């Protein structure tokens, strides 16, 4: 168990409107209060990039933290099937999570 991650597309509508934004979205969930520092590394078709955004800690129901992190993503890239991935690090992870998803498979 312990720290769990999961990874959201954008809103069908957002990805075919310009004047919408798409963002895809990363959820890091049971993060102990410990340990409640998470750093997120993201990456398009395998370039690290640096526009994603962190949101405050909630507190949730069974005493841990949830936390997420949001990236804008251009609508031709979604579109055209780039890969999104989302490393997610904390200290009690032995080891780094990473999830991606695409328009074409996800998850």
């Amino acid at each position: 168990g312990g720290p769990s991650v999961f990874l959201f597309p954008p809103k069908p509508k957002d990805t075919l409107m310009i004047s919408r934004t798409p963002e895809v979205t990363c959820v890091v969930v049971d993060v102990s209060h410990e340990d409640p520092e998470v750093k997120f590394n993201w990456y398009v078709d395998g370039v690290e990039v640096h526009n994603a955004k962190t949101k405050p800690r909630e507190e949730q129901y069974n005493s841990t933290y949830r936390v997420v992190s949001v990236l804008t993503v251009l609508h031709q890239d979604w579109l055209n099937g780039k890969e999104y991935k989302c490393k997610v690090s904390n200290k009690a992870l032995p080891a780094p999570i990473e999830k991606t998803i695409s328009k074409a498979k996800g998850q």
